[PDB]
């Protein structure tokens, strides 16, 4: 189950990243947004939706994670955000099943 593996890995990285964002509200909001879209994408995947629907949710997640990583380049958290982006892109490729 490739999608599940990357999903669970991304969930743990997001939760770990959130721990380091206590006084950074914009980053916290973006991390919460990435988490919400990641869950919606996995729900669409489990429900048998179109590759387009799954990838739209993952694309929105990737764009939010890129904004998070840019903030993390200045304030900390970049390496975790960068790995989250890479995991989202791996799930994006699997959406075409």
């Amino acid at each position: 189950d490739e999608y599940k593996k990357y999903y669970q890995q991304a969930i743990q990285l997001i939760q770990q990243l959130k721990k380091a964002l206590e006084g950074n509200p914009e980053m916290k909001k973006l991390a919460d947004k990435v988490l919400a879209l990641l869950k919606q994408a996995y729900a669409a995947f489990k429900a048998g939706r179109s590759p387009e629907e799954i990838r739209a949710l993952l694309r929105k997640a990737i764009e939010a994670a890129k904004k998070l990583a840019k903030l993390g380049a200045s304030l900390g958290g970049f390496d975790l955000a960068k790995r989250i982006i890479e995991l989202l892109k791996k799930m994006y490729e699997l959406g075409g099943l």
